[PDB]
């Protein structure tokens, strides 16, 4: 699709076989997202942020589907105020920047 | 243009008679420049993201041209560690997500 930005680019996720709400964040190198359980190992990581550093819990090929569109890459889970989809996912559907 | 997202979306900006980088954002809101002494009245803010809250200053109506685009808008300007283009001035230069 093409995504306007009049409102936050919000779409509908699905992963550990669950829906969520997340935004997609051209500005975020990774994915971010809130507080949930995945199944797994996990490796525990910092990352940086506008305010500070968090810490966060690094899921690795972890399969998610964004938009109706695949992805298996790193999601980061942790303390982010909003599920955020970061570059590493924008690339594997194909999502561009276009004006 | 279209842009990929292999690596940050970083393009020039012209701001206060400035040169800058910024990443068009698709995850701001808002528009947020490093600290620069801009000329006016502002109004203090306090924005959020990952790490928590910065305290910013907002200017309102500046002139900003992206890749030679036009826009006039808000602009928030505080010790971010990175100039971020937001929703607010990317829908005036007509910037899309696309995939
Ligand atoms: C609330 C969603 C999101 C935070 C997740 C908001 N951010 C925009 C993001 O694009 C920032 C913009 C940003 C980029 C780089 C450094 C600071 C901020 N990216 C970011 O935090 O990404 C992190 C996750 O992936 C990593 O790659 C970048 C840092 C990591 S922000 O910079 O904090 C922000 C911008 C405008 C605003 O207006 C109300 C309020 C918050």
């Amino acid at each position: 699709p093409q995504i306007t930005l009049w409102k936050r680019p919000l779409v509908t996720i699905k992963i550990g076989g669950q829906l969520k709400e997340a935004l997609l964040d051209t500005g975020a190198d990774d994915t971010v997202l809130e507080e949930m359980n995945l199944p797994g190992r996990w490796k525990p990581k910092m990352i940086g942020g506008i305010g500070g550093f968090i810490k966060v819990r690094q899921y690795d090929q972890i399969l998610i589907e964004i938009c109706g569109h695949k992805a298996i890459g790193t999601v980061l889970v942790g303390p982010t105020p909003v599920n955020v989809i970061g570059r590493n996912l924008l690339t594997q559907i194909g999502c561009t920047l276009n004006f």
